């Protein structure tokens, strides 16, 4: 957990999330596993 995890987390709150979060989430933690089904009904 760099200094970068707490910004990367902070700055997902503009609206970015996704792509910031994850990226850096894919390094920032261990536990990556915690996506669902959301609006997945075709796919
Ligand atoms: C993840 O981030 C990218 C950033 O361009 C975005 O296009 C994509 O829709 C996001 N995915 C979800 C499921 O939020
Ligand atoms: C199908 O795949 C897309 C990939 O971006 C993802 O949004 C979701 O899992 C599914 N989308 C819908 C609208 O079924």
């Amino acid at each position: 957990k760099p200094a970068w995890c707490w910004y990367t987390l902070a700055m997902c709150g503009a609206g970015y999330d996704s792509g910031t979060c994850d990226y850096m989430y894919s390094h920032c933690f261990g536990i990556k596993h915690h996506s669902s089904g959301s609006s997945s009904y075709h796919c």
